DNA sequence: GCTGATGCGGCGACGGATCC
DNA sequence: GGATCCGTCGAGCGCATCAGC
């Protein structure tokens, strides 16, 4: 089936009015995204705050018009230092946030280029590209590995201020997410091991899926498609982004969108709306 | 400098069997 | 004998390196 997300919802339920709007999208080769008029798209959603994944461009490579963007102007970029050409996160923001940091406790000895950090004044947002399974499952392991990491890093976060995570998070929770879950069992980002740690990082912090939480029963709801076998025409598809939110958040959530039409790359935006 | 091949990382279509 | 299950295979894109010029 086709799918069509519905109208923004912009006050929340006390009926505050949304003063924060945050975009993320992996992009899938940021200067080809841009090549592929990305920006344009992004100019037109105008957030607050725009986090990207799967850049693959360090830094030195970023194009000029990223120098073009006034109201993105404070902007954190990550690449990782032996596998330049993959991964790499953005994180863009209005206003300058509070503190930055990169990576999930030891980046400064293994610059992954994966994760960054960000602190506001009413919440702290990470931005994430999670390690994918492998062809094969052949890194299975190691995600899992990552995923407990991982959730230990945010479960410290949290503690602190309320946490939004976003981004590529490369599972889709349950069947719900993909549109073949019964083929995808034994495939990276629908194992029952990838499925269980996303279970755990909701458990443990403890976080909510932001789209899930609002549209509990919605199907055919993807943001990935693969490029091959025209996909995403027949909107065979993957919920892989998120926005995951603290439970004292929840108040402030006035909706969780789907960017279904944004083109560009094998994934779509997600928004999310705050009222803070 | 530039192009294009190759390497590497990030699953749905189809044929055949099985279920009742 | 239509629906479902299951395993196999052939498949877009981006960006790095490499060869050739
Ligand atoms: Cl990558």
């Amino acid at each position: 089936a086709l799918y069509e997300d519905p109208p923004d919802q912009k006050t929340s339920p006390s009926g505050k009015p949304a003063t924060l709007k945050i975009c993320s999208w992996n992009v899938d080769g940021l200067r080809a995204w841009i090549k592929k008029k990305g920006l344009d798209w992004v100019k037109e959603e105008a957030p607050d705050i725009l986090c990207l994944q799967q850049t693959k461009c360090s830094e030195n490579k970023l194009p000029a018009e990223l120098q073009e963007l006034p109201g993105l102007s404070h902007q954190y970029w990550s690449a990782p230092s032996d596998k330049e050409g993959y991964s790499g996160v953005g994180l863009l923001s209005r206003q300058c946030p509070l503190k930055v940091s990169y990576g999930i406790g030891d980046e400064e000895h293994d610059q992954e280029g994966r994760v960054i950090v960000a602190e506001f004044d009413s919440f702290v947002l990470v931005t994430a590209y999670v390690p994918n399974a492998g062809r094969g499952l052949v890194r299975l392991e190691y995600r899992q590995r990552w995923d407990e990491a991982f959730r230990k890093f945010l479960k410290g976060l949290a503690s602190r201020k309320p946490l939004v995570l976003c981004g590529n998070l490369n599972v889709a929770h349950e069947e719900i997410d993909l549109r073949n879950p019964k083929g995808n069992k034994k495939n990276a980002g629908f194992t029952p091991q990838e499925r269980q740690g996303f279970g755990e990082l909701l458990q443990a912090v403890p976080l909510a899926d932001s789209f899930r939480h609002l549209y509990p029963n919605t199907p055919y709801a993807y943001t990935f498609w693969t490029y091959m076998m025209n996909a995403r025409s027949k909107n065979v598809g993957w919920r892989l982004d998120y926005f995951l939110l603290s439970h004292s958040l929840l108040p402030a959530l006035c909706d969780s969108k789907i960017r279904s039409k944004a083109l560009g790359s094998d994934h779509c935006p997600i928004t999310l709306y705050l009222a803070l």
